[PDB]
């Protein structure tokens, strides 16, 4: 029984299904793989296409599956996607109305022509199966949790029909106890608010980071005209027929103006994050307070993007309502990829399940075989010097006690979108000035938000606080306090409120990672790291190792630690043998606007990537030229001799856009299919 | 006292408020001036900055009012908005959440930037009056009716706060009886479904003219699931959560598939059409047979933008639910802004209204005088040749006669979006075959689009069934039945169901106009001529002597009549002499995407104008070459010499860009200040 679930949009790689096709329409791309009811393999495509919640759809993402499960495309029992088809058709067919030149092709037969086109695989129509779109969010996060029973509450922005969803869920079986509509979205109104920050859609963990430092009861009373608690675990969002947002008309009529991009964040921006945060936390304990009586379960399984809000995880955590609580790392639309999966196996009659509760989300590609990984690293000896410890976890430990920060790279990239000790960056916890550091160090701007800590399963209540429910913490799904008496000496990773979004790592969640905090921790009595994820501030985690030496190299991180090799960026790289490549989104224009008395006005030159949201950057003429000879074979050296040689302006002015991802530049050929490693 | 009406949006001429502006977030942009109760001047932007339904701040409108008036800025008493200004700001603010680089300037302060340096007045706070949007509909409408008592129903999308609402009018006063949430809104409604033939914003008469060719059975019990007529003049429509178009999951859900752009109109889609137009019939026809009856007024006025719909307005006329109804020509937001005058002028004082009822819609700039017209059409010497005739209405009357397509462009341009003898294209009404040719070859549209008549006042009721209600025609705001004894006779602008949007000319309403139908009578015995817009299908009206020797040149018309002036096109026309300008939103880009093993590919050459729904084309790289080079002043031979001459392959790539827009093309220099 292996079955494949399927969740975003169906846009080839290089163009949208409409142009500029919104960043929220079936975002977050992703391809699971399940087997005899475990899940193999699963990654989202953003990993792949290096385009941060892609919408595109997921081939990458497929192939990737079918090859760590050793599998053809024609092994694949059944295909499960994660809305129903009447749904996803009819909003498709209102963006062919919108776009009236866009032939009319729907998802079954997008679907089928992606398969088709891009793997050579026929999917017959009877293995594709559709889903309700919260109950492949609760069979994810339900067969995952290893609870043989539990309530199991969905939060999202919307599926077809619901904004919320509560469920029992006993063995294999869901049973639906309530519902909330569309209107009444949580996750609808934490977008709304994040806009008026100056933030957009992916940004709403920027504003849950933001609330501490805000005050919630400036803006209470504001928040409280727009929901109205009600009997029986009941609520209302109170609308408005001015602007498609719950939000701003109400906070413009109050004098409230939304935050501009580049301007720094006001008390009234602090101010008003922390009564969103509020307001959200004090809905869903409505919720859940009226569900835990009413079901009398003690058990609860927490999925939707919702509840990606670690702060509202960690109130849940500590509310008493329940004994255990589990939240599943990918809770946004990747999982209920992978829940589609199971409610098609389900569908189709054998609804296998999990033996285990998850622990690992290491679960995308792998880096490769150590030898194809030493010969590729080899490929960027121009730039890099590389040393191979005999034993790189000891070595790591000692240069983290040292005080340098480490890229830390191993193994299979994890589901979801925290890093957990395969896709990290790492440095020691303890010293507050580590924040300040690690976000210029990775060109960030984030410092008003601490880094989260990985502790050791063994010491892990030795400095956090976990106590109320018993709740998983292999995938920081929660904040807990701190306790007081070690929050001096944690001061990178504890909030000004005193709490921390813990990883706690353990010998069985990961082995290799364990024993490099274990190890730091017998080093400096301190069995606390810092763990960010492993990029810079224009793309999703790294993937391959190519992803990874790229990104080591355009950050200031002090080395990187990947499959026990060492690496260290030369004193003066060479990035003349780096072979350029365009990014199937990648616009290279030259354009001319209106100038006074109607001449042709000024001539400029960019780059850009062509996808809602894309980036976008100014480009001299000289380099205009060189980027349009790119072959993709020559090497960047070789291409500038044509506008005189690579000069250190060349350079230069390579280097910033390499470091905005505008274009592939790496060492010519690649690291070959990856290799079987026998696991 | 002298007041401005203002409607639009406040993007400049080369950017937007935001970067690629919805062109429906408030379109239309127009000015009008009232004085003394009469409205001396009014003209939309779109015929100025040559963007159809702009949305652009209509800065040059009001430059060009202030102008016809003869008046100064600092001479204006106050400035009427069409929309409240919370409601505005709101939505101003709304775009400035999802464009965080926008500043925050809000109506205010973009209203007074705009014409502080768009025409150097400092506009006091204090003459600046926000109105309620159906309010000023209903002013516009009700105070050109020249009626002292009337039922005014005003319907559109949508104003603040509602989809319609009905007043009482009496002498000058506005008394609200009613209105309809936004929801049940039927100028929602019928764009919605406009999106399911392939049309967009602006398409929506096209549907109406669709919808006679199909059966309203098909599909009449698939839009009774969208609405329910309820008592007492009440009505629901029926929305849904998936997405926001009320009609195209239900039909999506029976099998009904969106239109292609480029493909063609089936029967499946001319019955929906027809289906939709019996709809919004049944609706209106409902909503006012309660509010006759309940109010007691014999006389409707009908305004918002629905009231274009003259299908519609036509069946109100034949209801037999009014003794009498007006519609103003221009009813959708254009017309608000001018009764955002009328309201600010209220507001201000006693009200003055109109001494008459409004029988001409000529009310934008002229052409200009005779001397600066002849002058330039000696620039224009190159590509035309001109004849100067004793009597400019007689000879065009037989050139109609001998079977002659002409433009016809004389004084003070339409307001509002119906040709009616200052900016028209004519010819004789009575061939089937002029409507074949007329849609195909020379607007170049689609052949189910119907053609509109213009008949002499005196002659109209030998034609045309004109019974019911007494309506007023001077605008072709009504459809009417054409008589079934005179429908072979009027082959090219009888539709398939035996109806006409006619025109009425009188002598008080047009007398040149009327001049040149009836002597096209008596040469004849048919005292009928089709009148279309002049404009070809990538422009407004045309407004100035150069838009009309464009369009002209541009468009297979036979002859050009403009003040006075006969034109034809040189049998070798040099395009050499034509200096190439920019339009504020004309852009040229190279452009290289993603190619074969992860290579830039290769280039390609474009023009296109930057504003949401703009067009675009492929350039040659020597044309792309060549444009590069434009500077205002030099001509396109001169311009051609860098890329080696202006070859024949240039001259026929530069005149297809210049017939879709791209650029202006026009000689030297301009016909300088309207005398
Ligand atoms: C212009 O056309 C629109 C516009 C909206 C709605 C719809 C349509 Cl057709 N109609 C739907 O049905 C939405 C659909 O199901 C969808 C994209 C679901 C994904 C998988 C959610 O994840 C996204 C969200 O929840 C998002 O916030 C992040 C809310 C977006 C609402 C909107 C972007 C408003
Ligand atoms: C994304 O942001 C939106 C979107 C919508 C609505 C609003 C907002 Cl903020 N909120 C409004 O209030 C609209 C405002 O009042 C307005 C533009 C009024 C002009 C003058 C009307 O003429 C336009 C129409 O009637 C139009 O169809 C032609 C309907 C468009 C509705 C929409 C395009 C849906
Ligand atoms: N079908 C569907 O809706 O997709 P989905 O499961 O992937 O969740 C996305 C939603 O979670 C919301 N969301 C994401 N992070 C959030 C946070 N930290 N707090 C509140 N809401 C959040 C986000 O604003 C967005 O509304
Ligand atoms: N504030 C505001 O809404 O502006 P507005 O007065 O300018 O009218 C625009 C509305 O008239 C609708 N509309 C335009 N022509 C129409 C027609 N022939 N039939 C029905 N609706 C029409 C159009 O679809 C749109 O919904
Ligand atoms: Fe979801
Ligand atoms: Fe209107």
């Amino acid at each position: 029984m292996l079955v494949l679930g399927l969740n975003g949009n169906f846009s080839a790689a290089d163009t949208d299904v409409v142009p500029q096709l919104g960043e929220v329409f079936f975002h977050d791309s992703a391809a699971s793989l399940i087997r005899d009811g475990e899940l193999v393999a699963a990654v989202e495509e953003e990993r792949l296409n290096r385009i941060k919640k892609t919408t595109k759809f997921p081939l990458n993402a497929v192939r990737e599956c079918l090859a760590l499960a050793g599998a053809r495309p024609e092994d694949v029992d059944a295909v499960g996607y994660y809305f129903p088809e009447n749904h996803i058709d009819t909003v498709l067919n209102h963006l062919y109305t919108e776009y009236p030149r866009a032939p009319l092709r729907y998802s079954r037969e997008l679907i089928r022509q992606r398969l088709k086109e891009g793997l050579g695989w026929d999917l017959p129509d009877e293995k594709l199966v559709y889903v309700p779109h919260h109950e492949a969010h609760a069979y994810s996060s339900y067969l995952h949790s290893g609870m043989d029973s539990a309530l199991v509450l969905v939060l999202d922005g919307r599926g077809e029909l619901h904004s919320g969803t509560v469920y029992r869920a006993e063995g294999t079986r869901l049973e639906k106890l309530a519902d909330y509509p569309v209107p009444k979205s949580l996750g609808g109104l934490y977008l709304n608010a994040t806009y008026l920050l100056g933030y957009g859609f992916g940004d709403e963990y920027k504003v849950m980071g933001l609330a501490p430092w805000g005050n919630p009861e400036t803006y209470r009373d504001t928040f409280a005209k727009l929901y109205t608690l009600q009997d029986n675990g009941e609520y209302e969002l109170h609308g408005n027929i001015m602007v498609p947002n719950l939000v701003s008309p109400l906070f413009y009529a109050e004098g409230f103006r939304p935050r501009r991009k580049g301007e720094p964040f006001t008390q009234a921006h602090r101010d008003f994050a922390a009564a969103l945060q509020e307001t959200v936390e004090k809905i869903v304990l409505h919720i859940l307070e009226y569900w835990a009586k009413t079901s009398g379960h003690s058990r609860l399984c927490f999925g939707g993007g919702v509840a990606h809000n670690s702060s509202l995880n960690g109130l849940i955590l500590k509310s008493g309502l329940f004994d255990e609580v589990f939240v599943h790392p990918a809770s946004h639309d990747a999982g209920a990829g992978e829940g589609a999966a199971y409610a098609a196996a389900a569908s189709l009659g054998t609804l296998e399940r999990p033996g285990k509760r998850l622990l690992s989300a290491s679960l995308g590609p792998a880096l490769g075989g150590r030898e194809q990984i030493r010969a590729r690293l080899a490929d960027w000896a121009p730039l890099i010097d590389v040393e191979f410890p005999d034993d790189a976890v000891e070595t790591a430990a000692g240069l983290l006690a040292e005080g340098q920060v480490l890229g830390w790279a191993y193994g299979r990239s994890e589901f979801g979108p925290r890093a957990l000790g395969h896709r990290s960056i790492v440095a020691d916890a303890r010293p507050e000035e580590n924040r300040t550091r690690i976000n210029a160090m990775v060109k960030k701007r984030e410092g008003f938000r601490p880094f989260a800590p990985v502790v050791t399963a063994e010491a892990a209540r030795d400095y956090f606080d976990l106590s109320g429910a018993d709740g998983n913490h292999e995938f920081m799904s929660f904040v807990v306090p701190v306790l007081p008496e070690r929050r001096t000496e944690l001061g990178a990773v504890t909030h000004v409120d005193g709490t921390a979004r813990v990883q706690v790592v353990s010998a069985e969640s990961g082995e290799r990672f364990h024993r490099l905090v274990r190890r730091f921790g017998e080093l400096t009595g301190t069995p606390v790291l810092l763990n960010t994820s492993f990029n810079n501030n224009a793309e999703p985690i790294v993937q391959s190792l190519d992803d990874v030496v790229t990104s080591f190299l355009t950050t200031d991180l002090d080395v990187l630690v990947v499959e026990d090799c060492l690496v260290r960026g030369k004193a003066s790289p060479d990035l003349g043998v780096l072979v350029p490549r365009f990014r199937p989104v990648t616009r290279l224009v030259e354009r001319r606007t209106a100038g006074p008395d109607a001449s042709a006005g000024a001539k400029t030159h960019e780059i850009h990537l062509d996808y809602d949201g894309g980036p976008s950057a100014k480009v001299s003429p000289e380099l205009y030229e060189l980027l349009g000879a790119v072959d993709g074979t020559t090497t960047l050296g070789d291409l500038a001799k044509t506008v005189g040689g690579l000069s250190d302006a060349l350079a230069t002015e390579v280097f910033a856009l390499w470091e905005q991802r505008f274009l592939t530049l790496a060492p010519a050929g690649d690291i070959g299919p990856l290799a079987d490693d026998g696991t």
